[PDB]
Order: C-alpha cells, then structure tokens, then sequence
C-alpha cells in the first residue's frame, strides 16, 4: 500500500480512557493498571472495558496512522463515531459505531456482526489503519509483513466525525500488561 503520506499524528485523550488506564504524558502509549487511577468519574469515560478515544476527530480527508501491539495477547483497534456508547455492554460492530478488528485467544476477528475469521500467517507487531472518509472504507495492514492487507471494510456508514478507537484489553492472564503504543512518522 502506498497510504504512509496521509500519516496523521494521533494522541489519546485522557478524559474519555477507563479509569484503570495510564496513558504517557506525550499521550503517545496507554497500559492496563493495576488498580484505579485516581481520576473522577465523568460521562465520556468507557466504563466495562479498557478502552479510550484519540483527541483527533475526522468528517473528510484520508488519514493513516499505526500501532505498536508487541507481546499483548488481546486488544481491539479501530475508529469509531464521536456518539458511540461509553457505559455498560455493547457489542463492537459497525451497526454500534465502531469499525475495529481484535486478537483474542490466538485468533484475530474482524469487528463485523457476526465477527469474521482474519487469515494472518506473520502475527503483527505493528498494525497500520487507514480511512478514507468520502469513499467509506476502513483498511487495516500488517506492517510486520511488508504491509499486506489484513481487513478492508467499505460501504461504511460513519454517519458522523471519526475517533481513532483503542481497548489495551483485560490481564486476568498476566501476559496482557503491555502497552499500546502510536508509532513516529
Ligand atoms: C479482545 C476482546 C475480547 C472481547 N470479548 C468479550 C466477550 N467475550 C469474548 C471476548 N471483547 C472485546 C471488546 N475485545
């Protein structure tokens, strides 16, 4: 792919994270804590998940970022819409706002409904996620693998401005404390 020069710089936004969540003070990485985080509470924050929203918000244009997902053993990465649910259960789908693909136990899902099955020979170390807002697609690329295609979803309905979309993911295993990290252009 040749989307690298609609790199866009992503920073995490501290008010809408989990309040288990430490983001870095550049707002560059987030990681699991290992406890409550001494934050308030307030209405933005996801409350059942690991979660947290990049500040940057998108209505037109082509933009690409990447992410370093080294060692963690789950974690779900994506955009979503500005509007999207932040408390109780919900399901990651597009009909909910969200267009993400996961790792879980092994396997990688694309965040459909129902999830679809990824076919990924060279498990990724970093992942690179392009959107073009007028066309409506969502593309997700192995940067491991010389940047082959994992996942395209089209026909995309955002339906309102875009937030690059993160959850670190639970660690009930003690292998999943690593970080998320946004990766320099
Ligand atoms: C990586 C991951 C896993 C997950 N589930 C929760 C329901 N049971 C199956 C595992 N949910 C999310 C949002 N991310």
């Amino acid at each position: 792919h040749h989307h690298h020069h609609h790199m866009v710089h992503i920073t995490l936004d501290r008010n809408t994270a989990n309040s288990w969540l430490i983001i870095s003070k550049d707002r560059r990485q987030v990681r699991m804590g290992d406890t409550h985080q001494n934050v308030s509470d307030n209405k933005e924050r996801f409350s059942n998940y690991p979660m947290v929203l990049g500040a940057q918000r998108f209505s037109s244009g082509k933009m690409y970022w990447e992410v370093d997902v080294t060692q963690k053993e789950a974690w779900d990465l994506g955009v979503c819409r500005d509007s999207v649910q932040r408390k109780g259960q919900f399901s990651l789908s597009p009909e909910n706002g969200f267009w993400t693909i996961w790792l879980w136990q092994d396997s990688y899902e694309a965040g459909t409904s129902p999830q679809t099955t990824l076919h990924i020979q060279v498990p990724p170390c970093q992942i690179g996620i392009f959107v073009d807002y007028e066309a409506g697609v969502v593309s997700f690329y192995n940067i491991t693998d010389h940047g082959s295609l994992i996942y395209t979803f089209s026909e995309c309905v955002f339906a309102g401005p875009l937030r690059p979309f993160f959850n670190v993911g639970f660690n009930y295993s003690g292998g999943n404390a690593a970080p998320l990290k946004l990766c320099p252009l």
